[PDB]
């Protein structure tokens, strides 16, 4: 019921550390409200939506197929790869292990991506050479998790358009990427939580055991996205659940006032 920016700075006086919020159209790219938009913040699993990004510009490139299978061993594996893990003997293809480094957040799936471009650099390239030279990754999961693998909420959002409605991609490869975003398995305490019945909604979110919680996510009523929101916190010591509930207390407010 509060106005979305007094419920953003009430979420910060109860959580300690920062809240950082963008609310962009998607159509004009105009901010529709903001704080901390120019801060930084830990991007934990959200970049996941930017690798598979920077994969999808490889194979509108010819450069990658999505039907391509990569075996991989047991000794690839790293913590939380709840999907990778039961794929020892068949693989995945590089399509799968986008959807599960998505809707999933495996982390295992992620680092083989990471290996087809070449490394964390070469994905901070891919954001270079689109035009955000703010936003930048240095680790290989699990330990993303000072200035290393952070963003900001409008070099984010701002990336986010690019991807999601520039001519950057291809339409089949823009309309895949949000495919898996809007099949995010593990997000449903955050914005999901306050969705109204008939919205779309198509989201990333990230945790740090450890004091972060952020999502990213285009969403809008009657089965369109119109909006990108994102909303980062870090640096409190407040518990999940404490995190998870004022993020979606914001995600109401935004809601309430559309
Ligand atoms: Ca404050």
């Amino acid at each position: 019921h509060p106005e979305t920016l007094v419920k953003v700075k009430d979420a910060e006086d109860q959580l300690g550390g920062r809240v950082g919020y963008i609310e962009l159209d998607l159509a004009s790219g105009k901010i529709l409200e903001s704080f901390r938009p120019e801060e930084r913040f830990p991007m934990m699993s959200t970049f996941k939506v930017l690798l598979c990004g920077a994969v999808l510009s490889r194979v509108d490139a010819g450069q990658e197929q999505l039907g391509r299978r990569i075996h991989y061993s047991q000794n690839d594996l790293v913590e939380y790869s709840p999907v990778t893990e039961k794929h020892l003997t068949d693989g995945m293809t590089v399509g799968e292990l986008c959807s599960a480094a998505i809707t999933m957040s495996d982390n295992t799936a992620a680092n083989l991506l990471l290996t087809t471009i070449g490394g964390p650099k070469e994905l901070t390239a891919f954001l270079h050479n689109m035009g955000d030279h703010v936003t930048r990754l240095d680790s290989w999961e699990p330990e993303l998790n000072d200035e290393r693998d952070t963003t900001t909420p409008v070099a984010m959002a701002t990336t986010l358009r690019k991807l999601l409605t520039g001519e950057l991609l291809t339409a089949a490869s823009r309309q895949q990427l949000i495919d898996w975003m809007e099949a995010d398995k593990v997000a449903g305490p955050l914005l999901r939580s306050a969705l109204p019945a008939g919205w779309f909604i198509a989201d990333k979110s990230g945790a740090s055991e450890r004091g972060s919680r952020g999502i990213i996510a285009a969403l809008g009523p009657d089965g369109k996205p119109s909006r990108i929101v994102v909303i980062y916190m870090t640096g409190s010591q407040a518990t999940m659940d404490e995190r998870n509930r004022q993020i979606a207390e914001i995600g109401a407010s935004l809601i309430k006032h559309w």
